[PDB]
């Protein structure tokens, strides 16, 4: 009595990214009936493992509890013993959504254009990927590359920017990135500036910028009140969202000039002079 | 001995505004001498008042307390050593003019994107000389400064030319031969060539169970004439709420009357000449309960 073994590979119905359901086709088949038992054999390829198996009381059943774009190997076996698994069918899972790059920059390299970067990327799986990159009012760019240059823009303008990475899935968007073109023209001076916290010693100067100007520097340049000066400090603050600094080691009842200034990749702005400061006696 | 009189109308030598310098001429004159005194006559053109006069030791004179932009009349008289004679020839002189003051309502407007209109009030000088209006244009830093001389008969000046989103000095003053006085610095803005960015900074502090102040920064140079605070209850709604403020110089507001222990949605636009904004949007208006 020959043992049976099923005509058909079994058949793929629906596939998720996570489960498959599968048409057995065990009948038809091979040999000698009649079958009391009907076995689905399922494996992930390439992982070193026993094959995972379940008894099928029909013909129709579903894998649950599987893994994203992960290649299954399937094959049935009938029991009259256990007969000769029949002919094996491969499928893969479905992808899922893929999260947007990492370390997402997005920088002026002109008057014109706009750089976005972001850190190279590893995927879970073997799905050919690319870049979706989106300027909010699109470009795609191969999945190999880390750099792309928004060109044709206008000096003086924001823009806002969001990526997401696509394989047959479609990504979550990234969070919106803002950013400047350079400027064409001079920064306007800082505004706003106020002189508190003075002592024999010391003052405290704040002061505020206007955004849009690409202002990338501030000088503050301080000198003793006198006609004839040989000296003169320029502090120099190249961190622009710093807004205020502690002056040390000044001269007691002693007035000072103080200018503030701002550039830009154009130039520096006018000065923002401050009325005098003048430390206290002592 | 007939009365000394002389034969040249006197010479006007230098002229300011307030002063005239005057050789009266006295020599040579017609008749007997010698001389024992000379006079100087003189008044202001179309003045119904009697001739000033002043005695003069030799020769030259300097006429002071004098008016800007006034012609007068020059004659001199002579006293002979043994009385007064005729009055000699006439001079006409006109004084100098002074520098006017600038003009008056002085108003600088955008009209589009790459014009502004320089306005004054029609100008009325305290003298009659042919004059012209000076305009200058210059940047925040005085960069390109350009010049442009408009007939004095007109009150507006176009200065077109210009660029989308920029800053502009300009001053004005009134010359003839006399430079005028500068006024002061009139700045205004271009208007933008597109849209406004949204307002940021947004802060909400001041929670209470009816209220909330609501902070925000906007960015200069937009033309932004207008803030909408628009504000529902979360959830469809049947209804919501616009604040419409006018002034964009203002940049926090007090939210009053507001429901205890609810959540709302608050976003903020920014209004130029090309349109509006995208919302700044904030979730985090939450009041307090009645407690």
């Amino acid at each position: 009595k020959v043992l049976p073994k099923p005509l058909n590979a079994p058949n793929v119905i629906d596939t998720g990214h996570n489960f498959a359901v599968i048409n057995i086709s065990s009948e038809p088949y091979f040999g000698d009936g009649p079958i009391k038992s009907k076995k689905l054999l399922y494996k992930p390829v390439n992982h070193y493992e026993a094959w995972q198996h379940i008894q099928v009381t029909n013909e129709i059943v579903t894998l649950n509890y599987l893994e994203p774009r992960t290649e299954y190997e399937l094959c049935v076996q009938l029991v009259r013993g256990e007969g000769h698994p029949g002919p094996v069918r491969r499928f893969t899972t479905a992808s899922i959504g893929l999260p947007p790059p990492r370390g997402l920059n997005l920088l002026p390299k002109s008057q014109t254009t706009l750089n976005l970067t972001w850190q190279p990327i590893f995927p879970s799986s073997e799905d050919d990927f690319y870049v979706e990159v989106e300027r909010r009012s699109n470009i795609k760019v191969p999945g190999n590359l880390t750099s792309v240059l928004l060109n044709n823009l206008h000096p003086r303008e924001q823009y806002m920017v969001r990526a997401r990475v696509n394989t047959k899935a479609q990504g979550e968007w990234s969070e919106d990135l803002t950013a400047w073109t350079l400027s064409d023209i001079l920064p306007p001076q800082p505004e706003n500036i106020k002189i508190s916290n003075i002592t024999h010693s010391s003052a405290m100067i704040s002061w505020t910028i206007l955004d849009g100007y690409s202002i990338s520097s501030i000088t503050i340049r301080y000198k003793v009140q006198g006609k004839n000066e040989d000296q003169h400090v320029d502090v120099k603050i190249k961190n622009a969202t710093i807004t205020q600094y502690q002056l040390k080691g000044l001269e007691p009842e002693t007035a000072y000039q103080v200018d503030i200034f701002a550039e830009n990749n154009i130039g520096s702005s006018n000065p923002a002079f401050s009325h005098e400061l003048v430390t206290l006696p002592e």
